[PDB]
């Protein structure tokens, strides 16, 4: 409680699944939150389900939209004050090998998963540096930033890019005394309403050869490690990878 | 607050520096703690400085002493109840290259840093498995588990051994549904009264070529990530490495 | 000698520095080589300096040009036979932090360093699979695929993407018994005529805090590890990272 | 051919399997070799099967025997000249979880796999430094230096220790301009007469969930990467990990 007192957070893809859980715990801990998403009717209902407009609001945004990132920071500023916290959580996945990826699939996945993260990090540094905010940029990666999957080629590429680009930004902010930290969070398989919509998916994911615990995780498993990284508890952590994956990458 | 409600923790080397901070935060969050150390007068005073005997007690133990590990678990059991949490934090360091390490230095450093951790992990699994405790074994490693240091040969070996042996134990517990998690924590350079006792040490450690933040950390920086791993917030994390190092291993 | 007997290799960016050394050793060991580059006068002179047209030829190509990759494989096929070996070595670097990267710099660097590698790998698999060739795709990464550099943001992102996308492709080829291997090579700082053109560069690179050997390497240091990976000596290596960096990433 | 001209190599555990293949290729490439082993009748027959006493000889040694390491270097010196190359390849394995490891199993496995490597590396540096030899210490690790196995607890610990202790030694030698390199080699599952002696072993090892290639490797797969590291081709590689594992650690 009150672990995120005074923080102002943006969370991209914050209307569903992982990102909505992070938003929920960020509010329980005293943060003010702006969540983004592509659809207004889902996003306004999501934001109302968590709290009141003095706590959490919704902004319609495609994270691949460069100019929209500026509007998003302005609106959060106008609504809640200077932003201290950015969680680049919006992503999309394509189920193709490298061999079978079309160039339109490639470009479309990188625009969201890699350009978007770049645009959010670049603008985050510019807007949060040198303000005594205890600023933190949590860049959502995944186990596929560590290990390959034969059927997630373009995804593997985007999550490996975000893993190492985040270490570049972390160093620059640390060396220039910007008072910004940058870290990546790497979920394993997490249960979400989307997974529930794929018969047998969670079953395949829960096999011991994939997830040693024999089950998959839940959205709050990721929300709790983002709380830690958003708060001043983690003021000495930057450039690091935080894995919550049920044992996946240990074997 | 109350993030560690009901937990029973042992912390080795818990009378000083990092381990005493972990003990302190473990008590603030509702855990019952037994700290160990080699000297009674320091350990009884340390334990009294944190709280009352219903909260925290001291047990005299050298972590390289196999038979003493049994006494330690029994006494914690008798005092506080079944143990749910073990932090293998006791260690010693030798400032020698591999070339200049004597065999007595080698054996003496491995008895504490590697045998001790083994004895604590082995007995932890045996005593905590299959009890619905939400058991967690936090094995203290360090950045020297990732990267070499020309003047910490035997240390590098012990912290690399603990890094990978902890992943073995994590898998076995996960696959056998033991309800035990095992993880490693890797501090960078941390300020402790011992460091303060070395003129110019912290100065050398704080140089940007070592620690990009330009400063070193503090004991609570490690206590907060142990709280996270001791609690049920991290129930989906096992076999993973958690680095709090100011950027050291990012460059 | 004759370690690359019968192999047919494409090497992108093969007219200069690292890529020209790889081409040279590939020819000394019995491979037939096609090198690419952006300028005909340099590329025709480079190719003539190594050997005769029955051994090595030049093809004008920008690796970011998708359609040109098809022409390149056809022409190599027509000239030398079925391709067994692809070295995605062409790259460009931008000396900017993430904070100071413009979007045109970002896109331009990713088109060469990441799209290009994708196009070469995707087409390599399609053209080399299932032909008993002992096919090998060596994807040129660098130490910046492992660690961040505060002034190479977009570069770090491209080399982290190539590191993990190569593991995806390696698995798919292995699981489908394609007889293709995919691996990444990670040079540290290497002396090239370009570096010689930056007064004080090599001096800054050779400092012990960067390169522990106190010097930087030479192009042949990378050519010898590509020989190993192009040949059947490495038929059990796939999805792995091979680092030749003077100690850079060890500390 | 002649890639190891003038080199003088010791290979521990060099009478069988992996180590005997390394010895064989080291001789084919012009090196003089001393192999060690615990049994004279196997070791003298092995050494005779490779070549004549001017090329390769056998020395009876337990690598856990400190004082014997001195005799071994002296005898190689007397027989072949100053040693340039050490391959710490002798090891033993115990098939137990951390939970089920007895302390005698623990100590016995660490004496060979970790003390032995220490003794060989420490004495190697002392005897090979500053002699213009192009000295190379190849420390045999394995995939279990990267990832855990639920039934190889003490093994995981020894191979993680050797992975990181080798980086310490590599840095010290590089910084002091000793003309010694230190690297680790990490085989995956390799077919040896011992494996052939376990019905169904290779079958279990060759499953795609373990080894993506669907088969295991052969001893020469490790011999060829040791050739590369023993020779001056790799003069810019130190502190690095070289993995030949069929894809095991890529997924
Ligand atoms: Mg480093
Ligand atoms: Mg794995």
């Amino acid at each position: 409680s009150n672990r995120l007192d005074g923080k102002v957070a943006i969370i991209t893809g914050g209307t569903l699944g992982i990102g909505l859980a992070i938003a929920t715990k960020f509010v329980e801990e005293g943060a003010k939150v702006m969540i983004t998403g592509r659809h207004s009717d889902v996003g306004e209902k999501a934001a109302k389900s968590v709290g009141t407009p003095d706590q959490i609001q919704f902004f319609q945004h495609d994270s691949s939209d460069e100019d929209g990132w500026t509007k998003l920071f302005d609106a959060t500023e106008k609504a809640f004050g200077p932003v201290s916290t950015l969680v680049n959580n919006a992503g999309i996945a394509v189920n193709k090998s490298v061999e079978e990826t079309t160039t339109a699939e490639w470009r479309k996945l990188l625009a969201v998963n890699l350009d978007g993260v770049f645009f959010g990090t670049r603008l985050g540094i510019q807007r949060m540096k040198n303000k005594g905010l205890g600023a933190s940029i949590i860049n959502m990666s995944s186990i596929e930033g560590f290990v390959g999957d034969p059927s997630l080629g373009a995804y593997n590429a985007s999550k490996g890019a975000v893993r190492i680009m985040s270490k570049s930004a972390a160093l620059d902010c640390a060396l220039k005394d910007y008072d910004v930290r940058v870290n990546t969070v790497h979920p394993g398989y997490i249960k979400t309403p989307l997974v529930d919509d794929l018969p047998g998916a969670e079953e395949a994911m829960s096999q011991r050869t994939k997830t040693p615990m024999g089950h998959i995780g839940e959205p709050n498993d990721i929300a709790y490690i983002c709380v830690y990284l958003a708060s001043n508890e983690s003021k000495f952590a930057t450039g690091s990878e935080f894995v919550v994956d049920g044992g996946y990458t240990a074997q």
